[PDB]
């Protein structure tokens, strides 16, 4: 019942949000094409596997890609220039590709039987990465008439989502394209996070840079 802290490798990005990406929570990032959203995902993705010293719970990563966004010869970077072993880091984040919104939902029961499965494990699963959580919903559910049904359908997909988050104790980690927080692009390749209408957490902003690290100061 401890909420544990993911580093998003940023340490004015993980002081904007308390102490980093909560377990028990679902984790928002939003913005344009380009903002760093999946450079984001990337990061945490290796960031959960480390101690918690070093920023992380001793976990595994699940990754639901909707628009192949997942980039494992970027991960391999991050793990390399981390110190760490770039194939054990691979072998460590589960893969699914969704290819449409019912298909999204039905990844969602399967997330959850491998949950179980590594419970006991010394790794057992801390992060849920859903790239671009709406992509799918707003493709197939187009025009005026169909907006009831597509909110119907994400709302549903959200309830599934923050049940997997309680009951594993994990973190689930969504972007969207253009707890939420605004990316956007600054100036010289550095991006800009902005944390919007945290309950316990004061609105501010966290400047970070995207490197051979992922993300960093």
């Amino acid at each position: 019942a401890t909420i544990g802290r993911i580093s998003t490798g940023s340490k004015s990005l993980d002081k904007l949000l308390g102490g980093g990406i909560e377990t028990q929570a679902i984790t928002e990032v939003f913005g344009e094409f380009g903002s760093g959203k999946t450079q984001l995902a990337h990061t945490l993705a290796v960031m959960v596997q480390l101690p918690p010293e070093e920023g992380g719970l001793n976990g595994s990563a699940m990754y639901i890609d909707t628009e192949n966004t997942f980039r494992p010869e970027r991960l391999r970077e991050i793990a390399q220039n981390r110190g760490l072993d770039p194939d054990e880091v691979l072998d460590n984040v589960a893969y699914a590709r969704a290819f449409n919104s019912n298909h999204q939902m039905q990844l969602l029961y399967q997330a959850s039987a491998m949950m179980v499965e590594s419970l006991n494990t010394d790794r057992p699963y801390k992060l849920l990465i859903v790239d671009s959580l709406t992509s799918h919903f707003r493709s197939e559910y187009i025009g005026r008439g169909a907006l009831a049904e597509r909110q119907q359908k994400l709302a549903r997909f959200l309830r599934m989502l923050h049940r997997l988050a309680n009951e594993f104790d994990i973190a689930v980690f969504v972007t969207n394209q253009v707890l939420r927080v605004y990316l956007r692009k600054g100036k010289g390749g550095k991006r800009i996070a902005r944390l919007i209408d945290a309950p316990h957490l004061p609105e501010g902003e966290a400047v970070f840079s995207i490197t051979e690290k992922g993300i960093e100061d």
